[PDB]
């Protein structure tokens, strides 16, 4: 039995959480889709990975952050 294992979020500048993920049959990757939580900021981040193209990273930024960046 392991389901009560807290993971760690490999930060990278700013605090995004994990909200809901998608997958597809098309794709050998799955979509995850993250936000930065931060005191006031909500901008929400999409992370998909373009398959039928060689490689294609796409990442669509909803929104702007508002509390600078971290220290
Ligand atoms: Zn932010």
């Amino acid at each position: 039995v392991q389901t009560t294992s807290e993971v760690d979020l490999l930060d990278d500048g700013y605090r995004w959480r994990k909200y809901g993920q998608k997958v597809v049959k098309g794709n050998p990757y799955p979509r995850s889709y993250y936000k930065c939580t931060t005191p006031g900021c909500g901008v929400r981040k999409h992370v998909e990975r373009a398959a039928t193209d060689p490689k294609a990273v796409v990442t669509t930024y909803e929104g702007k952050h508002n509390h600078d960046l971290p220290a």
